[PDB]
């Protein structure tokens, strides 16, 4: 039995941010969700996140997780951030007083932290019988971490913070994941022992090594080789590198499962993205949020979707789109701008410099040049010509327009909402439709065109239009 | 005297693809195509390509490469994947029973491999006279190669695969390139010596090192210092990592030659593209297939050409284009799609949101905004007005539009094919086209202008726009 | 007391440019304007730049940045590149015959160069007190570096080419950064003594080294850690990947600062770009010249903006700007042009497929879709409609519009410059507005919508339009 607290109640100053640290996101979730998604799929007995003067903002997020994630994840409260070691004794709060399972202990900004290096360390914690252990690794830079002291051999002695080590200590490369498991009873003796002189002038969580090592208890700690997995984050330079690895391995995994990835480095990928095989995702690309990819896809370069479902065999190529629907085998881009509520049916088409809004286009239908598509439902088959504009706003209000299956409106079109076009009827080039059309009809409405001869040579003289219409009225 | 043989007729399962493994691309080439293009420069006597199931669908395109290269490649066909040495036992029964020539065997998933390489191998396999010489090299990470076996005086006894090796033999960093030159009688007495049982129950190419070794032939592994030259492509991840390793190197030949490349990371040059001298190619750009850039050329950000020529002092920003051709001086973007057929004169421009398919476009002239040009010829020095349609589609059909020399064409104009505009003509702002427009003369059709006076207050009582006007119609 | 010289008189071959290689940039400022700034920030007592055949072209320049940095800027003339030896001996001669101060050196092509590094040359020169004290660092890659030669004691013995250093020499990894302090007296002694027969035939500055350890002087070599900071650059490869590193620390210091940058590998921030906090930066974005961006600003993905002011809280996503203004809480973009003259007020839009030109936008204004604005001036609180055109080119001229405030124009009007519409006008979808619209007033032109029924079954009879109505006109 385990009882997981994650301390999440420091003031985030590094960040530099109004948004507090833990919200900051990477992959479509923030580090806190990330933390206790991981978490959850342990299924420890307990969890508990600690958190400070911004609970208030967290706190309702923390129960969304906890409602998706289908457990009970209770918040202790942190006054004051007076260190580690005290945000600690405030989760503990949040236990029975006879609480009698293992402790860990985690940090809310240590992202790429997975259940199995959390299994691993409960794990190893029970096979050697420690009163605490505690996750290490090692880096190239240890700068900003605790480093781990060890006698010749390897036993371990205590931690020494960036702040308290002495320019020795500071070459140490092996570094405190600040991810332990403890023994209850020994915690909470250590816990009552910790003393604030030291340079940040907190109660550190790490003395308690060293604390129980001094008692003869046995103190352990476990190397993690993969050190992204227990990365921490303090600032933005952090955040992005890590949110770079991420990425690298959510792209890999994608990779390995038959996605064609031109180039990994540009192509942002979520977490919860589907991506089908022999898809084919060129630079520049983001997936994001819900996405849903289908396979035989050719996506981007420079495209960005934000909950877009795509159905197989479909392109969407330099398109900037969000919650919309995209139908098998149909085309998007490039230059295409897709908001909110658009649904392109099977073998559609949305061409160059076309924006839709809340609008659903049927199947085989094309929108393919510089038109804007806002509240209008169009049938199958249909097509719209170029530089069309469906007018939904009255100067005060929006309004709906229907177009048919089997249509061709002429370039120039305006449908002045609320109009409805019968099937197969076509507009000319130039109509401002303002009342319905029949099926079958052809609607106009510009005037005949109109030749003023010799115009150029009278309004424009000696102009070079001028002179090329004098050179061709001889030749 | 030589003879190549290229396996490429294993089943490339951790592809996961429907497109066979060698048909997969990078820079431009399939890794068949690399490996081809590679052994051809090196002219040996006899070419082989061993295929396999999919034999079908990559022999033709092995004969287009004959065809290409000038030469004449045979294939040989493995009816089950049966193992490496299996493969080039099918592969020598291309060959004569008296071929008397060296052999190489290389894979067709090697697709860095260059002539350089091979000649080099095949000259040290004839200056230490071995019966086998096999191309090697060191790897921080070895995962999935065969390991090289060398006692402590470096002479080599064995490979072996990555599957059967025990963790001792995983620690090997040395591996084998996959490249091998042989003595022929040597080969065909090995080969005929092979056994499956191992841990992929195949016939192992890799195990003639060790059957020589025990003959008392001379066994000879050379070492490549540049890994990358004989790295493999076995899934999506090693293909798009070498993919942006080959990348690096054609862009780093053109940035030598004297093409700035801001950021050649984002910049994706095919193989056979050529850039001019001082032109400066913007991060985000992606040159395709047989692209020509001039010199003192400004390309990108963020513009995608494939097979586009690009004349000297051009300017190509933000453009998504193909099949086309940009006239010396001219200048297109941001935002611009050029479509197949697309020949832009010398000073022309494509400006912002304009799209362009299968037209001719004058020197000088401008279309600088909105506009779709589809199956159209515009002659020099002619401006067509912001916002324009060339009405190529009369609903089933394509048809064509004529537009002259020195021409203004107004503003919102749709050309509706077919009709052709005289040179020195102007159309105004808004008119339909729908015959011929004389050289010189104005057509337009749009109505005289309106005003209905006190609408606003009439008919949007109570509104902003009602207040504004009653506050101007005092002040 | 302390004289700079710069030596900036090579021909730069390499390059293989028609522009100086002085004048190549990085990071939005040429790599002689960057060494010049380092430069005066030391303020030294005299600042002179050696220049040779180009020094018409880049004389000028020299003195731009004397007058931005308010110091004078010496220019010394090397009629032919003899060497850096005699570079140096041409700019001693800017100095008077008894100048007494120290002399550093360095190149105009080691663009990262800081004045701290400078500082602490000067400061190791005095307290050691060197004749010669040479700024050194270690590279993986030493390729093109003087070898710096050093007896077990660490005492430098001399500086050898990589054109004529031994097989053994070039195999040393520490390497003349080619930045010096000398005695003045001891430079010109050995300057006077180089000979010319070494490889390049040149006089080398680097021979003074070994020159003023055989009279017996104090010659010091000072190692710097971070390499980057003493990079020079000679090709164009080297050029990217200083830019490449330059970004990189120009970047993170903004994340450390407050400004999350999702991708710093793709986004390029010029050195005098200033950003508020908590703005995010999407990735694919440059933000080049003196452009500003304020707090919580969303900007991106793929933007690129020159010399543009961004106030708080706004979005600029999917933009290609320059010299323009966006107001606080604006939004721009996705695929939106902005061009010189650009002022969009607080809260204004600019949507999709729009592009301005010396336009001024009032507050809270919206252009949302499919439109050109140039030359114009808009009121506030006014909504111009989808498709519409600002026709500000009479076919030789430019002319300008004004719009008043709470103004609702309709889609596709042409307003054909001069005319002014007043406050709170309506224009219906398709007006060609030629005349002033007065305040209040509604102005239309198109003419009556024509409904011709049965047109489709008369005039495309058998196809697919007619029969879809031939359908309807039964169910
Ligand atoms: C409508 C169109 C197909 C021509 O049709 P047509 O039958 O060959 O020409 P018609 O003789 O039948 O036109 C019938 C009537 O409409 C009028 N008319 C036709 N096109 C018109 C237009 N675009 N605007 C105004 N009136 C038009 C004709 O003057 C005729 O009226 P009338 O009998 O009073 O003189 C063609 O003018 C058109 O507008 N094509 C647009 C195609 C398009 O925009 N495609 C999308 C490209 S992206
Ligand atoms: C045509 C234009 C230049 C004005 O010309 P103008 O000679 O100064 O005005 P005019 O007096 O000669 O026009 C001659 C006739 O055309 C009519 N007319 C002019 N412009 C018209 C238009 N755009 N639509 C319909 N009719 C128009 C005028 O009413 C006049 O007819 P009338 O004599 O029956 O009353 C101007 O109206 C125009 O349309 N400019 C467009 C410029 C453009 O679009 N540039 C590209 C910007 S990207
Ligand atoms: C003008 C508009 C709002 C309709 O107004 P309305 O008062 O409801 O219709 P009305 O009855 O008053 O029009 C008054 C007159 O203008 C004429 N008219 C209206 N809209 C017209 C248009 N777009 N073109 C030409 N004439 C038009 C009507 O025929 C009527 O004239 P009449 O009295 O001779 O028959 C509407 O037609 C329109 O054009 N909306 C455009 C909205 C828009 O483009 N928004 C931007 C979307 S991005
Ligand atoms: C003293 C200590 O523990 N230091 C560890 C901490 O350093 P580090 O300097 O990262 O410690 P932080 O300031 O990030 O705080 C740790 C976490 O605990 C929470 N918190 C912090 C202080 C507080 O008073 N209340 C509170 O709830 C914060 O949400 C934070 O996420 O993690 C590093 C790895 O990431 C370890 O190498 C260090 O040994
Ligand atoms: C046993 C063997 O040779 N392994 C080598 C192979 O591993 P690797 O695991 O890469 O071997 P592959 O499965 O890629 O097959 C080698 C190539 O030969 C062809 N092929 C393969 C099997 C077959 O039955 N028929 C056939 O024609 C395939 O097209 C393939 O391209 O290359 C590596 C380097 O890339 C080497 O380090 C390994 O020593
Ligand atoms: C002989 C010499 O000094 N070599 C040094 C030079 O190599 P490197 O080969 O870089 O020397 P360059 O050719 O770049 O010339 C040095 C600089 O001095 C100027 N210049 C050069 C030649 C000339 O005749 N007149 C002139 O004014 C050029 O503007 C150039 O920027 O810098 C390297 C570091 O960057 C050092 O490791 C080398 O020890
Ligand atoms: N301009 C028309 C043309 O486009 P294009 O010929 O450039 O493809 O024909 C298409 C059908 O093929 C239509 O969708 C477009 O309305
Ligand atoms: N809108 C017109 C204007 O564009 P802009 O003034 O924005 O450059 O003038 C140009 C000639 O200079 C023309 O090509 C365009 O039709
Ligand atoms: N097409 C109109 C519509 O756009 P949309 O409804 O797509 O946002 O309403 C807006 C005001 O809300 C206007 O600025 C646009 O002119
Ligand atoms: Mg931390
Ligand atoms: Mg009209
Ligand atoms: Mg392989
Ligand atoms: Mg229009
Ligand atoms: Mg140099
Ligand atoms: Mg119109």
């Amino acid at each position: 039995d385990t009882a997981v607290l994650v301390l999440a109640a420091g003031p985030g100053t590094r960040m530099r941010s109004d948004t507090p640290k833990v919200l900051h996101t990477l992959a479509g979730r923030s580090m806190l969700s990330h933390v206790l998604h991981a978490i959850a799929k342990l299924a420890p007995q307990r969890l508990i996140v600690v958190l400070g003067h911004d609970h208030q903002r967290i706190a309702p997020l923390v129960g969304e997780l906890a409602d998706t994630l289908g457990r009970t994840i209770d918040v202790a409260l942190q006054d004051r951030p007076l260190g580690t070691g005290h945000a600690v004794l405030c989760g503990l709060s949040a236990l029975p007083d006879d609480y009698a399972g293992n402790v860990v202990v985690t940090s809310g900004d240590t992202p790429l932290l997975d259940a199995d290096t959390l299994a691993d360390l409960i794990a190893t914690h029970r096979a050697v019988s420690a009163a605490v252990t505690v996750l290490t690794t090692t880096l190239d830079d240890p700068f900003g971490y605790g480093r781990i002291l060890r006698t010749q051999d390897h036993e371990v002695m205590a931690i020494v913070e960036q702040t308290d080590a002495t320019p020795s200590q500071r070459e140490i490369r092996e570094v405190n994941a600040g991810v332990y498991a403890f023994d209850i009873a020994a915690l909470r003796s250590a816990l009552s022992r910790l003393s604030s002189n030291n340079a940040q002038q907190e109660l550190y969580l790490t003395d308690v090594i060293a604390i129980l090592r001094s008692d003869g208890q046995t103190v352990h700690a476990s190397h993690v080789d993969d050190s992204a997995l227990v990365a921490g984050v303090n600032n933005r330079v952090q955040l992005a590198e890590l949110a770079s690895e991420l990425n690298r391995r959510v792209v890999a995994a994608h990779q390995l499962a038959g996605v064609t990835v031109v180039d990994p480095a540009t192509t942002w990928i979520d977490v919860d993205v589907t991506i089908g095989r022999d898809t084919v995702i060129h630079p520049g690309t983001q997936l994001l949020g819900r996405t849903q990819i289908g396979g035989r896809c050719v996506v981007g370069p420079d495209t960005t979707l934000t909950d877009v479902a795509v159905g197989d065999g479909a392109s969407v190529v330099r398109t900037h789109g969000s919650s919309s629907s995209i139908g098998d085998g149909a085309a998007v881009g490039p230059f295409t701008y897709l908001r909110p509520g658009t649904a392109l049916g099977a073998d559609g088409k949305l061409g160059a410099f076309v924006e839709v809004k809340n609008s659903t286009i049927g199947t085989g239908t094309k929108v393919p040049h510089l038109t804007y598509v806002g509240d209008a439902d169009i049938g199958e088959y249909s097509n719209i010509g170029a530089s069309s504009v469906f007018v939904n706003y009255d100067g005060t209000s929006k309004r709906r327009t229907t177009v048919g299956s089997h249509v061709r409106t002429g370039s120039d079109t305006m449908f002045v909402a609320p109009v409805t076009i019968g099937d197969g009827a076509y507009t000319g080039a130039g109509t401002v439709v303002r009342e319905d059309v029949p099926p079958g009809a052809l609607a106009v409405s510009a005037g005949p065109q109109r030749n003023i001869e010799n115009w150029v040579q009278r309004k424009r003289p000696g102009s070079p239009a001028a002179q090329a219409s004098k050179r061709a009225s001889e030749m």
